[PDB]
């Protein structure tokens, strides 16, 4: 799967789909992020890149990851567990599933503890403003969960509208298989074209997503969704394509 060379290898400008990821949301600025997969192992600060190059396109590449903060040359475990990330050709998005949390008591004491969410989601985002003027666009991925990569993700953009909507089939747990409600593709603070509308459920709101478009021509779409349960809320990854 590329793992190690992920870890090890340097940005190949050969390799295919995105070639790095910045790792901003993934790794806390006073913190460490440290990876590892097939017997390679590779520390990040903030702003540090993941040679997502490496990887496999439209799949996710997992990762041990030890959530790190260093204090007085001593290296203190803050978290562990899984690091997910997956890539598409212009963008990709990671997530952590917690396995381990620092003990409230004794520090160097992990204690058992499962939880999902997602971390960067980035890559070429495409310019509001430069958007194509009219026609539509499909796109086809993957939505991914807790212990459930398994989702399938379709996605419409009308262009001339600016207004997009979807679906999320064939995770397991029934509530998170949510509608992804018409809305409006909008400008961001740095002009990235982004969209963030409600989650439906039985046509009932159960939440909501942001996807923001990727791509010179819009080619991609990444973001998240937050689908309300009886547990809190939970977090699936989502990447489609044309």
């Amino acid at each position: 799967a590329g793992l190690a060379d992920a870890l090890t290898a340097p940005l190949d400008h050969k390799d295919k789909g995105l070639q790095s990821l910045t790792l901003d949301q993934s790794v806390r600025k006073n913190e460490k992020l440290k990876l590892a997969a097939q017997g390679a192992e590779k520390t990040y600060g903030n702003g540090d890149s993941l040679n997502t190059g490496k990887l496999k396109n439209d799949k996710v590449s997992r990762f041990d990851f030890i959530r790190q903060i260093e204090v007085d040359g001593q290296l203190i475990t803050l978290e562990s567990g899984e690091f997910q990330v997956y890539k598409q050709s212009h963008s990709a998005l990671t997530a952590f599933q917690t396995e381990q949390i620092q003990d409230s008591e004794h520090s160097g004491k992990m204690v058992a503890k499962r939880q999902f969410r997602i971390g960067d989601i980035a890559g070429e985002h495409t310019s509001f403003d430069k958007l194509p003027e009219g026609g539509r666009a499909t796109y086809r991925g993957t939505a991914f969960g807790s212990d459930d990569a398994g989702g399938k993700l379709t996605y419409t953009i009308d262009f001339a509208a600016k207004q997009g909507n979807g679906k999320i089939e064939h995770l397991k747990s029934p509530e998170l298989n949510v509608d992804l409600a018409a809305a409006d593709i909008k400008p961001d603070g740095k002009r990235h074209a982004v969209i963030s509308g409600s989650v439906l459920y039985n046509q009932a709101e159960k939440g909501s997503y942001s996807l923001g478009i990727f791509g010179g021509k819009a080619q991609e779409v990444a973001g998240s969704a937050e689908v309300k349960t009886v547990n809190g809320i939970r977090h699936i990854g989502l990447a489609a394509k044309q």
